[PDB]
């Protein structure tokens, strides 16, 4: 006698895309996104974070007071860039460590100088040189004070400087090397110099070495730059006979937020939260693959170019009506899970909303449910070098690449668990809304094995109507269908 | 009257608690429990290690010999406690390489010292200071040997001492830096001196530094502190013309689990395997955010604060009998899984046994099958710092950082896929428990829909027995049952 | 009969292998592998990596040129390999920063030397020395120039070497101690001298230290090395006025893949990607616990001996036919899933092809999907050492030591997680061919309980095959099968 068909299905699309997952290699999901970060603007963005172009200068160079940093004067940042271009134009000179100083100063962000008054009687003060002009006069380098012999006499230099305030100070002195004995002798007077800088727990002692370098911007000589820290209630002493290169003062010295990066990128008016040499960058993703190098709050390394995280369900095409087990449906737009059917009235369609809901909410907002947030990274280690170093470069760079591989790992292993996941949910809520209407059903309607069920009475669209709202009464139909099912 | 209902169901609790998934922001289960320590007592337990208190004394200056330090002598430590009130009251000196020297002697464990015979002929020995006071005499470093001229004369001091045993000799030697040039005359007769150690292998060169320093117990002059291993079968060959403060010995130096912390916690009567500066803590869960710092059998430190491990199923609370499509059964108290049944005995309830420990065995010991044991850690790097050094420090720093950033990844990452896992296995055998009770029934009942079976006979207490028991007969029942099924 | 039973099951062996998955301490699997590798040749295989053998000599003293390693001038390597025979033979040296030396040189990959013509005019070249023969003469250092006095006379050398090519050139030179004044004004005239190498960019001042060292080969005098890089477009300056040994030209430095070990492994003819110190590896498996040294394509270095990956099912043994509810079948070893039947004909068993490839297909490279590939490591950081050294050392150690228990534990989490999976898809294969079969039957079977059907029919071995096929037709029996099943 009088039957009807009620097939059960879920959405399908012309365009799908493959993921990987820990079970398949690839397989076809609706949809997905993109997690690793991949390009740049290629502009440093000057909002949030305080950007301070060095232009032609290094941060050493507007440290000392080389006369084309003058600008520089006190300045302070969040991130100082260094330019490729930059270039020295005073008294030629060396810093031992001069990767340490680099490093603390940038960390500090600060060139807030304070002058202090050293009791220099016995002494010419602000020697200047030809190859460090200012204006169109020999000159010096701002914060240093070049000393040397007054009437034909260097006497014995014995000063104290004692920090009584609530912070620490950071002191720049250097020793001059001569080129020749009777440089050495006209501005010292004695043979062999010597300058000694301590406080109550440190202390440095440098003899200048005389002899020929190689020309630099027209002299053979040379400055050697050096450092010292003074915590409140200790006091400075600078002992010399010769060849000191006097401070005039300290600079304020911070902990904070600051640090500093190479970078020939040009500087833009916009807001970005993460900045890489390359450019700014978002941070909607969670991993990058634009450099190691960055600054702000940004999403993780990894060598990966990209990584896919599947947002809907398995992609299958579609091959009476037929459910699920065979195809999925192009035609349901307005779901993700749905009913077919075929009666007295005619084929119709609808969705489910529920269980389309379920599986929504379910994927959205998974992946921050295990990085919920990015880090926020300020001044960290060196990644790029332009000399050859041995024993400590060989380290720092092992550990960075230490970091980049099990943060790819990481990257890796969680995208395949979490598209394995998406595709076991998404399948489960299409079982759960199967079986749901098969218990409805009772002893009325068969399951035909491709996901629809043949149901043995007249089931019109109100009828159909009421087993998606969950309200049908099998009672009502039993009789008629038992009479159906089993006749011979 | 003719029919019987059978539900099943599983517990629930009126005091659930919430955790995070893979699938769920927050979904309440039944029990957890909390993965990261983050207390401690206070104190540090004076059991199973061997705690030395350092009192008033670095471990530097209870090797050199302060006076104030002797009670150190030749002692002995797993953990050497650096308390931040510790002075130093002796000549006054600085040791370059500070850190390393401190993180060697610590590492070895032990200050055992063995006096040696040097061949001293042609100077005085023992000089002593009014700096460095021993009861009520002028003294000096107990191990250290300061010389000085005999008979106006400072003959060139060259000697041996030759390793002819089994272990590494550990050699405390120093340099003498006065303050003027009638104080170096007055000591060592020459204008300059010098001080060479070498070994067959190695040499070290040391040239005196005169000049004023800040007044630091009374004097301007200061030691320099050097240090020289010797192997067996190599010699220390000592040569100087002035300025040495000679060994008067050396010390054992072992390999070990030894280590030094700093820390003002006190010490206590009790045992704990993990001690971090702010108190030893308990190791009994995988993770803690008391402190980087830890020595012994430790948690590994993370960045959060809690982390809640599921040990139960999800909770649903408790809202004719119904099954568990419906909600959880809070007055089931003597199993998690179980059966209700209504008859014409009336209404009973009984837990299924089998069911129950299945759960319980897969959730017993779940941790423990990823992270076993925790890791024992010794002698690690420094993670905390007094004073600012640029390069290398950022290297600890950085290396530090990426450890815990890891770890905490880790952590997060492994209690959403425990606790996802958690609800899926307790899920499981609540469907495996239906669906075995199903198939006995065969066709003497239905599926309601809601977790329980209309049973289409009389079935009393004995009856539903046998279900719950596994020896249900379903022949026995089955015309009666398909007689009122169809009405055939 | 009027009926036949179809029972659905899986396989089993007789010789299981225990796992570990997130569930289980413990389970039997049907087959599994090893993933760590723990074994290796002893030999070191000399393809397809460019092997130097150093047999008697260092790096450093084929650098240099004692004259025993004569025959290693102009070598170039992959891996140069360091022997504990190794031996000096030539003048008794130092190198501060020995381990930087070693390591710049290893990782560049060649000994190519280039001899320049430096205008020594005024000073004898080509010192001797009877601790250094080559044949019967006293000799020196092949690179090496030792300069002295002539006519009585040591001017103040000031000599230049300009870099106008377009690589960088590497210089190695040192200082002469002499043990006596004596031999230092004998060979120099003046009673001290010193050093100063500079460039544009460098300078490096060193001043002898005459005294006596232990005798080495019948010298208390020492040498003390050290080096210089000049970019193009620099300018080297070597200014002494004593105690010089010259560079007699630069080696060539190159960027790329070599690198250096110890190891007194024999070098065999054979082909394999990744060395250790202990010999070649290979590299099939994911992780090793040969050695945590490496060089090439290598496993990652585990604490594990041993971890087993699951590759077949659940082993569960065999206790009149039953399906999969029981237990395993052990007498099916031609598919993983399959049917046992009993009906009019007899009673048989057939593997189901489609199932079994399904497992086995997801299986097969599923530890590939999360870790593809094996990564090249070259020159990396030195992990194990001969000497005592304090904070560079320790943070070595600890980043060494962080790195292997973060891939140790990734290792531990990766086994069980996929074993997990192993378990859970093999699982769901079997089913859901029970429940296809199920499906296909209609009304004209019923479920017995134990994984098997009792088939209301007669069912021949046509009719069987047509169930294993998919093509069985259920209305052509449904007439006969339900007036068997329902009759009072
Ligand atoms: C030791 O030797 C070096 C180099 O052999 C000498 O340095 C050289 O000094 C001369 C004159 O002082 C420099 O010549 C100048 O060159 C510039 C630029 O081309 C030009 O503007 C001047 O008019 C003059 O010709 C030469 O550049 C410089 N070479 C180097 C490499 O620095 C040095 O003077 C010698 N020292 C002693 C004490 O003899
Ligand atoms: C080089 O300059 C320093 C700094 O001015 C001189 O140091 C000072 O030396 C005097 C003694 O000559 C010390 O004064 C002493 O103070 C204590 C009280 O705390 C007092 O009882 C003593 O009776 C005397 O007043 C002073 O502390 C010290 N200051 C510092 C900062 O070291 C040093 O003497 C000069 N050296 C030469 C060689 O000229
Ligand atoms: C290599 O180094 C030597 C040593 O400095 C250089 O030789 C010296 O060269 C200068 C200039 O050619 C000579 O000066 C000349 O001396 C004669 C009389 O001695 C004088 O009449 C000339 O007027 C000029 O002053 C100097 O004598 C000579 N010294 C020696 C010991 O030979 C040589 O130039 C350098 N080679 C190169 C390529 O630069
Ligand atoms: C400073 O003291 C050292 C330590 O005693 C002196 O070194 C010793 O010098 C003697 C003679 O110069 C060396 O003697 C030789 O020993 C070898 C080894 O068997 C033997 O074959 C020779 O025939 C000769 O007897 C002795 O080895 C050496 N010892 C060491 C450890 O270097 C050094 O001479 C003293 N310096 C001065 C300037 O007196
Ligand atoms: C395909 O997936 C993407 C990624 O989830 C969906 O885009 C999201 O849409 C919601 C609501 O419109 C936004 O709140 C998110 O910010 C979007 N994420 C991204 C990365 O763009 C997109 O809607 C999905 N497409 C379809 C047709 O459903
Ligand atoms: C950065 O330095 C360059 C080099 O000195 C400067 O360029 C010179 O500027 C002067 C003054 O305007 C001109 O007379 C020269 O012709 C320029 N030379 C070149 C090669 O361009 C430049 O002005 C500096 N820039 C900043 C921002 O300070
Ligand atoms: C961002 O800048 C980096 C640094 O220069 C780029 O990396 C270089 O890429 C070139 C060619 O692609 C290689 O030859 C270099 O070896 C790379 N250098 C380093 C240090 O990796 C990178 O490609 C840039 N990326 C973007 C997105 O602009
Ligand atoms: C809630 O979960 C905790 C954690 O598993 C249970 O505590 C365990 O109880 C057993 C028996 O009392 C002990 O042997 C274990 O050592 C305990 N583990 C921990 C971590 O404390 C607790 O029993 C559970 N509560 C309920 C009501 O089931
Ligand atoms: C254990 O000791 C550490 C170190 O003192 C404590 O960390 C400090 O906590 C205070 C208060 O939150 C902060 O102001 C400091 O900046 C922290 N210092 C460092 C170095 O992190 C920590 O709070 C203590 N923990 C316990 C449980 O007592
Ligand atoms: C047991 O598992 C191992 C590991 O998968 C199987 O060995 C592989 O067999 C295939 C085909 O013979 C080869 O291509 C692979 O190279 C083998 N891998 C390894 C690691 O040996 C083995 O076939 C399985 N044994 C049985 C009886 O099923
Ligand atoms: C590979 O070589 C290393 C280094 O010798 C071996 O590790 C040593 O193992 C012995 C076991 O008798 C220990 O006593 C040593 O302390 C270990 N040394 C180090 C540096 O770890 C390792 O066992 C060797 N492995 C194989 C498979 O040959
Ligand atoms: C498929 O095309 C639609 C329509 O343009 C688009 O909205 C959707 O994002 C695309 N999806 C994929 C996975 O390409
Ligand atoms: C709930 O209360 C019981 C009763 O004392 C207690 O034993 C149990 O541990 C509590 N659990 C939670 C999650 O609060
Ligand atoms: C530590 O030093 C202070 C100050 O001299 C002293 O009063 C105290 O007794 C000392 N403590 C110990 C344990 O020696
Ligand atoms: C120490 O050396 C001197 C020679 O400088 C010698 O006379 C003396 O006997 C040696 N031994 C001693 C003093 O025990
Ligand atoms: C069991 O034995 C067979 C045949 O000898 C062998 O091929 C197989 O690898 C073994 N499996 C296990 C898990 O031992
Ligand atoms: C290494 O040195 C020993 C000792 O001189 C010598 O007998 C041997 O021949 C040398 N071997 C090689 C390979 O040079």
């Amino acid at each position: 006698n009088s039957t009807a068909t009620l097939c059960l299905g879920h959405h399908a699309v012309p365009n799908g895309t493959l993921v990987k997952t820990i079970t398949n290699d690839q397989i076809e999901v609706t949809n997905a996104t993109e997690l690793v970060q991949s390009s740049s603007t290629g502009r440093i963005c000057d909002s949030p974070h305080r950007i301070l172009d060095g232009k032609n200068c290094t941060l050493v160079d507007a440290l000392l007071g080389d006369p084309h940093c003058d600008g520089f004067q006190n300045e302070k940042w969040d991130l100082f860039v260094e330019r490729s271009k930059a270039f020295s134009n005073c008294y030629p000179y060396d810093v031992p460590d001069y990767a340490s100083l680099r490093s603390l100063v940038a960390s500090s962000g600060t060139l807030e100088f304070i002058n202090e008054s050293f009791n220099w009687t016995g002494v010419t003060q602000s020697g200047g040189s030809y190859a460090c002009k200012r204006g169109s006069d020999n000159s010096f380098f701002s914060r240093l004070n070049w000393l040397y012999e007054s009437e034909s006499k260097y006497p014995v230099l014995n000063v104290t400087m004692p920090n009584n305030g609530n912070f620490d100070k950071l002191y720049i002195w250097g020793v001059h090397h001569p080129s020749t004995d009777k440089e050495q002798t006209n501005l010292y007077v004695r043979a062999s110099g010597r300058v000694t800088v301590s406080t109550k727990r440190s202390q440095q002692t440098i003899i200048p070495n005389i002899g020929s370098r190689p020309w630099v911007r027209g002299l053979s000589s040379r400055i050697s730059i050096y450092w010292t820290i003074v915590k409140p209630g200790d006091i400075l002493l600078i002992n010399s006979n010769g060849n000191l290169i006097a401070p005039r003062g300290y600079f304020k010295i911070r902990t904070g937020k600051s640090s500093i990066m190479r970078s020939d990128a040009p500087i833009g008016t916009c807001s970005s939260e993460c900045i890489t040499p390359n450019g700014s960058i978002p941070n909607d993703k969670p991993f990058q693959n634009v450099n190691k190098i960055t600054y702000g709050a940004c999403p993780k390394y990894v060598k990966q170019n990209t990584l896919k995280l599947a947002t809907g369900m398995r992609n299958v095409p579609e091959k009476a009506i037929a459910g699920f087990i065979e195809n999925g449906w192009e035609g349901m737009v307005d779901g993700w899970y749905g009913f077919r059917h075929q009666n007295s009235e005619g084929t119709g369609q609808a969705a489910d909303l529920k269980s389309t809901q379920a599986a929504i909410d379910q994927i959205n907002g998974k992946l921050n449910r295990v990085i919920e947030k990015t880090n926020e990274k300020f001044h960290q280690i060196e990644k790029e070098f332009s000399e050859v170093e041995g024993r400590i470069q060989d380290l720092e760079k092992y550990v960075e690449d230490t970091k980049i591989d099990l943060w790819s790992y990481n990257a890796e292993l969680l995208v395949a668990l979490e598209n394995q996941h998406t595709i076991d949910l998404t399948d489960s809520e299409m079982n759960k809304l199967f079986e749901k209407t098969r218990r409805q059903l009772r002893e009325n309607a068969e399951d035909m094995g491709n996901g629809c069920f043949k149901i043995y009475h007249k089931c019109d669209n109100a009828c159909i109507g009421s087993i998606r709202n969950g309200t049908y009464d099998h009672d009502v139909y039993r009789d008629e269908a038992l009479n159906n099912r089993f006749q011979i």
